């Protein structure tokens, strides 16, 4: 396509399917996820927006990233704290997993803000963008599976209080991310980059579904 955007879409839904096609992101589209595996999701997450958002501050001021610098309407790590103590407890910073499908994705999270810069925003699509079309009913899904006491706290994940409107959010994200100015080689591999993340969360999806299952 014209703009990065479609091409991004259009070129990442082959992996896309596949990643609603894994086993533990089927188990939980049918309601079949446990605490424990929820726990790990949250864990996750956790490892990855830390990573990503280090790349993204390290960034924000360079030509090849600053047009998708967001960080009020979409940080997560602060979110993702919140939530990591009510499900691992006051200690989860002693006792969550850090696996090594988790370190895998972290570490070319990093390789990429540090050497290959340009291709942060590939990351920073994959998953903001994701997390902005999806945290609705797969939060509803949780919620039912998970049988939360009304504690208030635990997914804070799933809202992003700094947006107002998920769509007209991410269309202006589009829009900047269309702004941004590549050479078609480097543009080729942007869109690589996005197949890479995903494949990046399949093998997490592989590896906590192995982990549950002993
Ligand atoms: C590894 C997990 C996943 C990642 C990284 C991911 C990523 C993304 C991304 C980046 C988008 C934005 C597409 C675009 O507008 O350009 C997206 C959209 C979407 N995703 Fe996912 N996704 C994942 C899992 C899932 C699952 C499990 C479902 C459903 C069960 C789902 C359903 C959707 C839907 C419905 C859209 C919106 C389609 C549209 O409006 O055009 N995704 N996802
Ligand atoms: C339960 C949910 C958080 C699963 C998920 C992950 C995930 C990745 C790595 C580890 C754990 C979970 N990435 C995207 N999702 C789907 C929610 C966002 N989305 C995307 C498109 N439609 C929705």
């Amino acid at each position: 396509p014209q703009d990065l955007s479609e091409a991004l879409k259009e070129a990442t839904k082959e992996v896309h399917t596949q990643a609603e096609n894994a086993e533990f992101m089927r188990n939980f589209q049918k309601g079949q996820v446990t605490r424990d595996g929820f726990k790990l999701v949250m864990a996750s997450l956790y490892h990855i927006y830390v990573a990503l958002e280090e790349e993204i501050e390290r960034n924000k001021e360079s030509p090849v990233f600053a047009p998708v610098y967001f960080p009020e309407e979409l940080h997560r790590k602060a979110a993702l704290e919140q939530d990591l103590a009510f499900w691992y407890g006051p200690r989860w910073q002693e006792v969550i997993p850090y696996t090594p499908a988790m370190q895998r994705y972290v570490k070319r999270l990093h390789e990429v803000g540090r050497t290959e810069p340009e291709l942060l925003v590939a990351h920073a699509y994959t998953r903001y963008l994701g997390d902005l079309s999806g945290g609705q009913v797969l939060k509803k899904i949780a919620q039912k599976a998970l049988d939360l006491p009304s504690s208030g706290e635990g997914l804070a994940f799933f809202t992003f209080p700094n947006i107002a409107s998920a769509t007209k959010f991410k269309q202006l994200y589009r829009s900047r991310m269309n702004s941004l100015e590549m050479t078609p080689a480097v543009r080729q591999r942007v869109i690589e980059e996005a197949k890479t993340a995903f494949l990046l969360n399949i093998q997490l999806f592989e590896e906590l579904q192995e982990l549950l299952t002993h």
